[PDB]
C-alpha cells in the first residue's frame, strides 16, 4: 500500500485528489474510501491506498485513513 495526502476534496460531488511526492497526483472516488459510515475525506488527511488502472487510466482504490 502506497502513502499519500490528500490534496483535495469536495465532500458534496464526493472526489478529489491523492498527492504522493515523485508521483502524479491520483483521482479518488468516494467509492474506493473503506470503513464505516459517510464515505469522505478532507484536505491533508494521510491516507494508505492502492492506484489500480483498466482501460480508463489510474484511480484510487482501498483508501484508508486509519
Ligand atoms: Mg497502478
Amino acid at each position: 500500500m502506497l502513502e499519500g495526502k490528500v490534496k483535495w476534496f469536495n465532500s458534496e460531488k464526493g472526489f478529489g485528489f491523492i498527492e504522493v511526492e515523485g508521483q502524479d497526483d491520483v483521482f479518488v472516488h468516494f467509492s474506493a474510501i473503506q470503513g464505516e459510515g459517510f464515505k469522505t475525506l478532507e484536505e491533508g488527511q494521510k491516507v494508505r491506498f492502492e492506484i489500480v488502472e483498466g482501460n480508463r487510466g489510474p484511480q484510487a482504490a482501498n483508501v484508508t485513513k486509519e
